[PDB]
């Protein structure tokens, strides 16, 4: 029994961490096979941010400039390349952890683990969730671009994110591994204001799903609702919308707590109106809205890698 | 920028974990140099959980019932002892990734990372504390046992925590890697209660300081209080006393944030006396206490391994 922020083991991308060094700046890039991926502001400085000409800076600059380390071996880098705001390194060596990979790009609302890295050396793992802003909501200091965020499935790592900037708003922006950034933003000190986020609701929903299967029941009520009485309501309090698909994405918790996703629905439009008057659910006084419903079922059935 | 239950790096402790099935039973095992841990229930099935005699089921057993696996590789038992409550399995082979290793007993209060595992190959990761009742809030089913806790230091992975069971409260127990078990209870399917659950002090007080650090100070205040008088109102809301010794480990989040440890302690006996009304601190709208002055320094200054 047990419900945890849980994030995917790590040791995967573990192997893939190195640093990368041009000029002074020094920062974290993900090794796959001969192709070293990294921010692509490893070739400008903090003098440089108010407004970088990328462009310009890696045409004046050879694959000597930037120095690859995995540990203590150095690499060698043969050529360069800019994929909009990632860099590709190609070096000779190939790494020989290269685990099976691929890349993708996530959707608002999904979640994936992050392997917090400076220097090129890990230092620790936690679990985000893509806002519907495009934000996450991360824990990152100087010297942690080229972080990376991913999920998993047994032995195919499903990178998603590489880690950019902190809006001075404390929530942070990044790409995918193609280079291109979640939501409006660019990597250039630049005033750039994210959307108003919003409440997952679909996840709002598979973590009280979680709750049931882990005895917190309390707030269970007698109702049904429709969809659009829901959402009538869950518009008021800053939620998205429940569409069909989340509904059938619930179906399995639905299916094995024996709770129809609107009666569910109908607990939490209670939930929203009343507040929980200082009661616990999971040991949470608030509605936890960065679980999937694919998270709470591999964390309450146990799927592994 | 940015504050989250962040867990050590587990692939480390990926490379040691092994299956071990004894007759039907299958657990997970520690697999370090020549000699594999698990607990000692792997040679006893639920038929016998109600009083189990451990001493008459590994007198009568050979080293060719364990079945020792390394995802395909099997390995071959030379001996078997029994340790308290774990199983020391020597082994003829030798795990090549045995990492820098050491076993310690951590104390109450202290976190530590979790690498849940099943048939040996893992889950999830995730950061527990040993409760003042020697209890962890884990994430556990069946087959979890031989799962792991531990932290790091550069290199040096230190092991403190071996799942054996869950107390019908949702609460977990556990042994250290010696086999003995934390607080008062023992492998067997018999009504064992934990005394009353308290709050860390020490770790509310460091949380307190990562919201300071982070932006959050609407909660400080500008009083101070004595050691004691803080300790009576703490002693209210069950509260774990705060000795001098937790004052000291608080210095260097006091000397960093510019806020004596007594006027934090002021501040604190506002919130329990006066509660929240509403608001959150870092995100939560409860007190947080699973995070040491440790925890927060190399969070929010970014020590790495
Ligand atoms: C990562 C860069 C690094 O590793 O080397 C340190 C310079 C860093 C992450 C943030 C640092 C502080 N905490 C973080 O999470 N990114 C940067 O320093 C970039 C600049 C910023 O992030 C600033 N914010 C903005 O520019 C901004 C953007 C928008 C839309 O609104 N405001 C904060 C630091 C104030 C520059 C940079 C440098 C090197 C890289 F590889 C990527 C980006
Ligand atoms: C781990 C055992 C395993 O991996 O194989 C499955 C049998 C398991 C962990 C719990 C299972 C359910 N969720 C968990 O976290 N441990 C057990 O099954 C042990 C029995 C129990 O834990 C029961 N609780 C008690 O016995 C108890 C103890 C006290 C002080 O109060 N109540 C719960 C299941 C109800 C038996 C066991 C089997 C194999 C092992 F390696 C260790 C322990």
């Amino acid at each position: 029994s047990g419900f945890r922020k849980m994030a995917f083991p790590s040791g995967k991308v573990e192997g893939c961490m190195v640093q990368v060094t041009c000029g002074t700046t020094t920062l974290n890039g993900l090794w796959l096979d001969d192709v070293v991926y990294c921010p692509r502001h490893v070739i400008c400085t903090s003098e440089d941010m108010l407004n970088p000409n990328y462009e310009d800076l890696l045409i004046r600059k050879s694959n000597h400039n930037f120095l690859v380390q995995a540990g203590n071996v150095q690499l060698r880098v043969i050529g360069h390349s800019m994929q909009n705001c990632v860099l590709k390194l190609k070096v000779d060596t190939a790494n020989p952890k290269t685990p099976k990979y691929k890349f993708v790009r996530i959707q608002p609302g999904q979640t994936f683990s992050v392997l917090a890295c400076y220097n090129g050396s890990p230092s620790g793992v936690y679990q985000c969730a893509m806002r519907p802003n495009f934000t996450i909501k991360g824990s990152f200091l100087n010297g942690s671009c080229g972080s990376v965020g991913f999920n998993i499935d047994y032995d195919c790592v499903s990178f998603c994110y590489m880690h950019h900037m902190e809006l001075p708003t404390g929530v942070h922006a990044g790409t995918d591994l193609e280079g291109n950034f979640y939501g409006p933003f660019v990597d250039r000190q630049t005033a750039q204001a994210a959307g108003t986020d919003t409440t997952i609701t679909v996840n709002v929903l598979a973590w009280l799903y979680a709750a049931v299967i882990n005895g917190d029941r309390w707030f269970l009520n007698r109702f049904t609702t429709t969809l659009n009485d829901f959402n009538l309501v869950a518009m008021k309090y800053n939620y998205e919308p429940l569409t069909q698909d989340h509904v059938d994405i619930l179906g399995p918790l639905s299916a094995q707590t024996g709770i129809a996703v609107l009666d569910m629905c109908a607990s939490l439009k209670e939930l929203l109106q009343n507040g929980m008057n200082g009661r616990t659910i999971l040991g949470s006084a608030l509605l936890e809205d960065e679980f999937t419903p694919f998270d709470v079922v591999r964390q309450c059935s146990g799927v592994t890698f």
